[PDB]
């Protein structure tokens, strides 16, 4: 299988596998799953990047994570032998837990299994723990790649520090630059360099990229995002991306 699916029962393991792979293949790809968007900060803001901010702290302050996925790549996009990439299915409860009823049915839909994330779902303070401890964070070898990265690393930030996110978005930015000193928005790149307004998976298709697992799902998301990163970097940059764009945020 080229996903391999991570569940509290084995998180130790496909950690232990991932940082035995870290230095090999220092290019890591992300994506998340949440329950959607269920509230929009009130009032009125110093800026438009500001309204966006506290849109993203309030959310996902309240919102529990569902999934994340991590595709590892060498400098040059190939991905380790053992895995195209890993899903990691976090805990949640269906009548406990906070959550907008479309983003359920859409996740639903799109494979995930409610049940199973209730009973066996890692609990996201476990997978902060390892995470900050793997190589994969705090360390400027490794390069991350995003697609939209305000939530993604948001979610990371907030099980890292397991406090509430900063007030101030300029302390946000701070800390993210901390545990992820090396990173490539390419919702930034893509629109506000390239001019192109389309989502991931347009995107993907405009460039015929084959994708790996179903749609909505973090783990085949994170690998689409790993592929649109290195065809645009040849396509368009000549093999070298402009680092003008390193660790620019879309719509900060
Ligand atoms: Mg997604
Ligand atoms: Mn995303």
């Amino acid at each position: 299988s080229p996903i391999r699916d991570v569940w509290s029962t084995n998180l130790q393991q496909e950690m232990n596998l991932i940082m035995s792979l870290i230095e090999r293949y220092p290019v890591v790809s992300m994506d998340t799953e949440f329950p959607g968007v269920v509230a929009r900060p009130l009032g009125v803001f110093k800026s438009s990047d500001d309204y966006h901010y506290q849109t993203l702290r309030a959310n996902v302050d309240s919102l529990k994570i569902i999934q994340i996925g991590l595709a590892l790549s060498d400098e040059e996009g190939n991905a380790p032998v053992e895995a195209c990439t890993w899903q990691f299915n976090f805990t949640f409860n269906l009548q406990d837990d906070m959550y907008a009823p479309e983003s359920i049915e859409l996740l639903t839909k799109s494979g995930i299994d409610f049940k199973k994330h209730q009973e066996v779902g890692i609990e996201p303070a476990d997978f902060a723990e390892l995470l900050i401890g793997s190589g994969l964070v705090l360390q400027e070898e490794v390069t991350w790649i995003t697609f939209h990265s305000g939530y993604d690393f948001a979610y990371l930030l907030k099980a890292m520090t397991q406090i509430p996110l900063p007030a101030e978005y300029e302390e946000f930015y701070k800390i993210l630059c901390i545990y992820f000193p090396k990173n490539y928005d390419i919702k930034y790149i893509m629109k506000s360099v390239l001019n192109n307004s389309k989502g991931l998976q347009d995107i993907a298709d405009d460039l015929q990229i084959h994708r790996i697992g179903p749609q909505h799902q973090a783990g085949s998301d994170a690998l689409l995002t790993a592929r649109i990163f290195f065809e645009i970097r040849s396509r368009y940059f000549d093999g070298s991306i402009d680092s003008r764009m390193l660790n620019q945020l879309y719509g900060l």
